This record gives C-alpha cells, structure tokens and sequence, in this order.
C-alpha cells in the first residue's frame, strides 16, 4: 500500500490549507491529515484538530522525520517502518501528541 492511496494522505498541501480544513467546528477533535513538510526536505507533518483550554480550537502540527535506513518518527524512541504504522499507534493513544488521531480529515 503507497502513502499515495491513503485517504488521510494529503501530499504537497500547505500548512494554511491543512489548518483551513482541520479549523471545521464539526470536526470531531483529533481530526487529522498527513502533509510533506514544508520546513523539512523529505520529511512529513501529521496535521490534528485539536481544543486547547485557553487557545479553543486550533490545529497541531507535529513533525515525521524519515531515517536514511528507513523508518519514520514524531519521537526517537518511537520509530514506525510505515507512515500508516504511524498513523494507526497515533490513532490508538497519544502516547505524546496533544490527542490521540480520532477522524481521516474531510476532503474540503
């Protein structure tokens, strides 16, 4: 299975566009879409609604570096050999992350 047919895989969008679509009020908190990076050559942004207690809604972005030798992280110590690896322990706990990963983005 390529990232590429993945439904919450969302390619070379920007960080606004993922904000523009995570902000929705009807998302379910922990609404979340991966992105390439736009800071990191190579690597990808997990993008997740989230509801702060003083900030309200707002959209986290965390960062999946990639090794050369293959795999993926958001921490060092929690290393994945796929992005749907990832998504799915993400999508279990937080173990980490503000809120576990509840929602595959709406496409908006």
């Amino acid at each position: 299975d390529s990232i590429q047919a993945e439904e919450w895989y969302f390619g070379k969008i920007t960080r606004r566009e993922s904000e523009r679509l995570l902000l929705n009020a009807e998302n379910p908190r922990g609404t979340f879409l991966v992105r390439e990076s736009e800071t990191v050559k190579g690597a990808y942004a997990l993008s997740v609604s989230d509801f702060d207690n003083a900030k309200g809604l707002n959209v986290k972005h965390y960062l999946i570096r990639k090794l050369d030798s293959g795999g993926f992280y958001i921490t060092s110590r929690t290393q994945f050999n796929s992005l749907q690896q990832l998504v799915a322990y993400y999508s279990k706990h937080a173990d980490g992350l503000s809120h576990r990963l509840t929602t595959v983005s709406p496409t908006s």
